[PDB]
């Protein structure tokens, strides 16, 4: 039974999101922030926060450090600039997680990785290339490890109606960020997608 979980990117839009319906589903929620006032003052507060910074593996270390689960949703704070910001994020979690016994880890990618490289947008390759060096990093960890890629993100209301497409594309191009942070929790009751990239969409017009 998983209790205890990690979440990286917790200030995002979809990580606040996420943060709400993990302490509303009773889990005991630890986040690592680099400021605690981004953290919604009422409401669903989590359990623990470290302050600190995913880029220190020693903060990422303490985080991880008794958690049952890891949920990561690091992105670049909209710079399409070459980054290795979150496959380096993702280079400390793993080697905490490999350090203290955590295996399960739900991570947030992109949906162009699974589109032909040559199909993706010159402008997105920049991004599009830390995606993929952090979901290799996960990949080759040995971890259990379901890689989420999702397609457009919107504010559309949480539905829980969305279709799951299994390592593959599915026939809606837009999630929304509530059903997106829904689904990374489904994935902390269930095995049957470790190892598998997932693609959830659903059509709210
Ligand atoms: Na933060």
């Amino acid at each position: 039974a998983v209790k205890k979980i990690a979440i990286f990117g917790a200030t995002g839009q979809t990580g606040l999101t996420t943060l709400a319906q993990a302490v509303q589903a009773g889990y005991e929620v630890t986040v690592l922030v680099r400021d605690s006032s981004r953290l919604p003052s009422e409401g669903p507060r989590p359990a623990h926060v470290v302050v600190g910074d995913v880029l220190q593996a020693a903060d990422v270390d303490k985080t991880v450090a008794g958690q049952d689960a890891v949920i990561v949703l690091l992105g670049t704070r909209n710079d399409l600039s070459p980054t290795t910001v979150m496959s380096e994020g993702a280079r400390n979690i793993v080697a905490a997680m490999k350090a203290h016994g955590v295996d399960k880890v739900v991570a947030c990618t992109s949906a162009f990785l699974l589109w032909d490289p040559t199909k993706v947008p010159p402008r997105l390759q920049a991004v599009t290339d830390d995606h993929i060096r952090m979901h290799k990093v996960l990949r080759e960890s040995g971890l259990k490890y379901v890689a989420v890629m999702p397609p457009h993100i919107g504010d559309q209301p949480l539905t829980g109606a969305y279709t799951v497409t299994l390592d593959g594309r599915g026939p809606s191009r837009v999630i929304s960020k509530h059903d997106l942070g829904h689904f990374m929790l489904r994935c902390l009751t269930t095995d049957e997608y470790d190892g598998h990239s997932t693609y959830p969409s659903h059509q709210y017009q």
